[PDB]
């Protein structure tokens, strides 16, 4: 999927932009907070499944 057409953060999400978010989820920017948890808090399920693929196998070593 992509995150431009998915967003649903829960109470602990900060950003409300789709690239920031998602690059800190990927691990694209330096943040020790990434992974699946990241995804998962500032996204659903659905657009979280491309985002742990950005995390899991891109930057991160374990999601």
């Amino acid at each position: 999927t992509d995150p431009e057409e998915h967003f649903d953060p829960n109470t602990n999400c900060d950003y409300t932009n789709s690239q920031d978010a998602w690059d800190y989820c990927t691990n694209y920017i330096v943040n020790s907070s990434c992974g699946e948890i990241c995804c998962n808090d500032c996204f659903d399920e659905t657009g979280t499944g491309a985002c742990r693929a950005q995390a899991f196998g891109n930057s991160c070593l374990n999601w």
